């Protein structure tokens, strides 16, 4: 009648957590929110690879897998929003420090 709205722009860890279905594959990369549902098809690992990560900040993982500057840039095509102040500094800014010392 007289209104409009779209583009998540800013979502909460929960909002993204709710979206973890092949239909609502939402995840957070680096600190933004991307629509995996739009990047489902694509990806070598498959659609799940994204779904299995959809439902929160996948960066924490996507960082280990060590994606390519292309994969990251490509995600910019799915970017629908970003993590709000509800869990920004909670995920925002990637980082990981683990000691690797195995043998098997
Ligand atoms: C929003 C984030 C993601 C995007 C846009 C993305 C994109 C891609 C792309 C383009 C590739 C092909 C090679 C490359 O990395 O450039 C790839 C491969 C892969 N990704 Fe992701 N990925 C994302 C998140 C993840 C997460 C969270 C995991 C782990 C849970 C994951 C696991 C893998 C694996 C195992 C491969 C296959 C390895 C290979 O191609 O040799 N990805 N991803």
């Amino acid at each position: 009648a007289e209104e409009s709205s779209k583009a998540v722009k800013y979502y909460t860890l929960e909002e993204i957590q709710k979206h973890n279905n092949s239909k609502s594959t939402w995840l957070i990369l680096h600190y933004k929110v991307y629509d995996l549902t739009k990047f489902l098809e694509e990806h070598p690992g498959g659609e799940e690879v994204l779904r299995e990560q959809a439902g929160g900040d996948a960066t924490e993982n996507f960082e280990d897998v060590g994606h390519s500057t292309d994969a990251r840039e490509l995600s910019k095509t799915f970017i629908i929003g970003e993590l709000h102040p509800d869990d920004r500094s909670k995920i925002t800014k990637p980082s990981e420090s683990i000691i690797t010392t195995i043998d098997s």
